[PDB]
This record gives C-alpha cells, structure tokens and sequence, in this order.
C-alpha cells in the first residue's frame, strides 16, 4: 500500500499529486516559463509548497507533432536540475524520459521514478532502467508524438490498452524489473481522440484489475480545450474535474501544472472516499 | 429527465447550473455585495452569460446562527429583483423563500420555481405553493438555522433523508401539488456535521430511487471550509470538486456562487457520462 524507492515511501491509499517541471522551451502549456535553473528551482519549491509529493522534470516535449530532442541537448537540461532538487527537497523526483543516457544519468543524480510514455521500448532504455532498480511508469500510446494524432482508431480502446499493459509488463520483468515496481499510465491524449479520451475516463477503474498504481495525465490537455474552447492556462478547471473524476475511481497518481488546486480538490476527494 | 414551467423546458438529462443571486445584507459568503437592484441585476446577467439555466434569489440567509427576517423585510428585498429578471431575462427564476406572501408575491411576479429550505412548513406556505402550481424545491434539515449545527446527530443519516422526503412528498401530492412537480435536496450544511455532509455526498445516488430531479447545495459551504482551511471566496476549487462528485452521482441541478467555474466542469462531467 505504499510505493518506494531508495528509502521514500508514498502513501498509495490517497491521491498523490505529481506537479509538472517541464524544463523545454516548446511544451505545449508552459514552454520557456521554467527553461533555467532558478527559475526551475522556484517552480519546484512553489509545487512542492502547494502539496505536490512528486516533481515530473522533462526535457522533451511529446505532444502532437514535437520535435525531436539530442541526447546531449536532454540531458543538459534535464539532469542539474535532478542535482540541484536532490540536493535541496525531501521529495519523490520523476524523469519525464525515454532516453537511456538520460535514465542513467538522472538515477546517478538521484531520481525515484522513470516516467517513460514509450515504456522503454528506445535502444537501451529497458536494460538502463533495469540497472536502476528504480519504479518505472509504463504509458500506452498509439504511434509516436509526430503522428499519433492522425486517425487515432480502436476496436476496442480498454482492449487495447489492457493488451499493451500485459506486453510490456512481461517486458519488464523478463528483463529483471520487479511487477511492484511498475506504474501504469493509460495515456491520455496519446492517439486517442476526443471520444476515445472521455470513454477511457469514463472506464478508468477497470485497469485496477492489474493491482498496479494507476497515473493519469489530464493536465490542461485539448481533451479539456476541445469541449470548453478556451487556450491551455484557462482550462484549470476543466483539468481539475478530470482529476476528480479519475481519483473518485481510485487512480493514484494525478500528473499536472496546477499543484495547488489538483491539492485541495484530492483533500474533497479524499473525505468522499472515505465516507 | 424534463422539466417545464411557465412554457419554458429545463432539460435534466444534463448537469444544470443554478446561480445564487442572495439579496441581503448578511449571507455568509456574500451579504452586502448584490445587496440592491442595479447590482442584482449586473449579477445576474454576469451568471446567466456564465451558463446558468437557473438563476435563485434569496432575500434570508439561512447560515447557522441566522437572524429572522421579517415578513415586510423579505418581500421589499425579493419581489422588485424578482420583476426586473423576469421582465428582461428569458431563464427559469427560482425563490429561496419560506414566507407565504413571498411565495405568492414572487410567483405574481413571475417566478418559476419556488425553492425552499422549511419544505413548505411555515404556516400557510403548502397552501400558498399549491395555488401557484409551480415547481416545488424540498429540502432536509435537522433543527432550524439558529439550531441545526448544535450537535448534529443521526442513527442513520440516509434512513431520515428518505424518510423525511417520503413525508413531505405527501404532504405536497395531499395539497394538490403533483409529483412531478416535485426536486428533492438532501441540505448540505444543514443539522449535518462535517462526518454527515462527506456521508451524504458519497451516498447521493440513492436518493434517485425516488424518480425525482435532486438539486445540491454545497458551494463555498463549511463542509468546504474545514477541510481546506480558506475563506469562502476562495473555496470555489472544493466546490467545483463537490459539484463534479455530485454530478457523476447524477445529481441534476448544482446551486453555486461560482457559475462559470461549475459550468466548464459540468461539461466534463457530461463528456465522461455520455461515453458509456
Ligand atoms: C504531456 C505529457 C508528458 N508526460 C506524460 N507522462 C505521463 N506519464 N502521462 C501523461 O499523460 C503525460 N503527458
Ligand atoms: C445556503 C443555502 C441557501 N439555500 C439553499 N437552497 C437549497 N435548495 N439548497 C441548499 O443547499 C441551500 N443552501
Ligand atoms: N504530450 C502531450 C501533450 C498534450 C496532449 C494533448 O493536449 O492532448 C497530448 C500529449
Ligand atoms: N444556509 C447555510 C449557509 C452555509 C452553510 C455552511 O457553511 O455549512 C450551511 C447552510
Ligand atoms: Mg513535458
Ligand atoms: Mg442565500
């Protein structure tokens, strides 16, 4: 009932906020906001104050139609600022990555959690993150980032996205990671369209049924733009019910950008699951 | 599923929004801010451009401690609000009301909803209701606003709400008022205590074994504010939480301060429960 890693625990019987630090200049919400160290370092604190008890820090961006990052260029902007929290907070740091150097790299400066949305399916990045010992998130996508958004389509969405989890949750531990250290992420907006992403929501807690913790990530997503028509900083509200309605069916890890919010409706969430 | 008044069709097969329009000076969130016309009426367009299908007006706050007001109090603060919505807004009026006259006055006046927190207890009220023929908000509270938050205490919490609601139904349908004429609200906030309200809202769903529209009130309440630990102003995120917990149970109106902001989350609520 409680996750770990190199001595932190994490409590799996209440939602857990996982707060955004993208340190990129394109992400699609918040490119360039925390693109430096301090700037990264303050938005941090700011998260971690607001409750967050996870930090997600990537250098790649991966929505429709992003560019492809060096390895060089990633770990550069990834891996000071892993140091640099590490040093300072008392807090479960994630690597938002699907790079091997970069999974190394970040675990050396002492990352908890690979967070992977091509669940180590990159040259190297299974064995990288074997070596690691550390928790790792599977994430189901249909295509890459560059054309996953074009015809996404489904026999049957919770069929698929069931099959692909047993795939490489054998690959995983074929390859010497532990089942409990596994996460599942079903991957929102990851080639899947508007009615593809709400069906998902709507039948979220059937993936409970791999008795792993479930991440999910909503965040000012156009599956919220979509339906309100509003631009990304606007669609906070329209975040925060997703996130309401994922944790009322038990998903344990809510990733956003907005911390304090996400926080206080958990706490609401919280006292209605415990009723 | 459908509602009408007045020739005018409230859709329920989607979440709708009601907007709080409180015309005094003492309303625990708000007293004092849309205390007079002119800022009444800038309320309500603001709430109405918002999305509210509902807009509700309350001339007696009925916060834990309230003070009464009299009859000639209430009437002068609701009825000319009442008139000026209805003569320039085409959306459905709901009165939180207790008072008779008020009902009476408030339907002359072109109101389409009679909202109330006493279910028609007040003398003369079930009578005044019925000769309106208007739709009729029953809503559960243990104790009176000066009473109810003292010890707050229920065997089974469910058992009397039901029990409460299968009573005044039949009172209602006695008088000449209809069944489905008939919305059933559980009262967060009142005679509850913060155990009660957070039992309620996980068990909401069953009070739709009654075939009747539920309307929720939770908005910026304490049941917010003592989890949160922030002033009601600042309690609209734990709102919209509780209208979205609310809603996914299939409660059909959400009573809220903060319209815009329970607008956009309905909206998401909608796309999940019409995705199977
Ligand atoms: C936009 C992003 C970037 N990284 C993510 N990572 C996970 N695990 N889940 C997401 O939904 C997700 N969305
Ligand atoms: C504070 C108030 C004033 N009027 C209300 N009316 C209804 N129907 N429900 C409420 O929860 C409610 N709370
Ligand atoms: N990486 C992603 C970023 C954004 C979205 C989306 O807006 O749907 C999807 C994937
Ligand atoms: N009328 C009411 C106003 C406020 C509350 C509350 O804050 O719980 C309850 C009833
Ligand atoms: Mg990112
Ligand atoms: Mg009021």
């Amino acid at each position: 009932m409680h996750l770990t890693a190199r001595g932190l625990t994490l409590d799996l019987s209440r939602p857990q906020v996982m707060g955004i630090l993208n340190v990129t200049p394109d992400s699609f919400s918040d490119g360039g906001c925390h693109n430096n160290l301090d700037q990264a370092l303050q938005h941090a604190q700011r998260m971690l104050s607001a409750g967050a008890t996870l930090i997600d820090i990537g250098g790649e961006s991966t929505r429709p139609g992003a560019a492809e990052v060096s390895e060089q260029e990633e770990l550069d902007r990834v891996v000071p600022v892993v140091e640099a929290l590490a040093q300072r907070f008392d807090v479960w740091l994630s690597v938002d990555t699907s790079k091997a150097a970069v999974i190394t790299e970040s675990a050396h400066a002492g990352a908890h959690l690979i967070n992977d949305i091509r669940s180590l399916q990159e040259p190297g990045a299974l064995e990288a993150a074997a070596k690691t010992g550390l928790p790792v998130c599977l994430m189901h996508m249909q295509g890459q980032p560059k054309n996953m958004q074009h015809s996404p389509y489904y026999d049957d969405l919770m069929t698929d996205i069931n099959r692909f989890f047993q795939h490489h949750i054998e690959r995983c531990v074929a390859a010497g990671i532990a089942k409990n250290k596994l996460l599942l992420d079903p991957g929102f907006g990851f080639g899947k369209n508007l009615a593809h992403n709400y069906q998902l929501l709507a039948h979220l807690s059937e993936l409970h049924h791999f008795e792993l913790p479930l991440l999910v990530g909503m965040s000012r997503k156009s599956m919220v733009g979509q339906l309100l028509n509003v631009p990304p900083q606007q669609r906070v509200i329209g975040s925060v019910a997703c996130a309401v309605i994922a944790a009322m069916q038990g998903a344990q890890i809510i990733r956003v950008h907005d911390v304090k919010e996400t926080v206080e409706a958990m706490c609401i969430v919280e006292a209605t699951r415990s009723a």
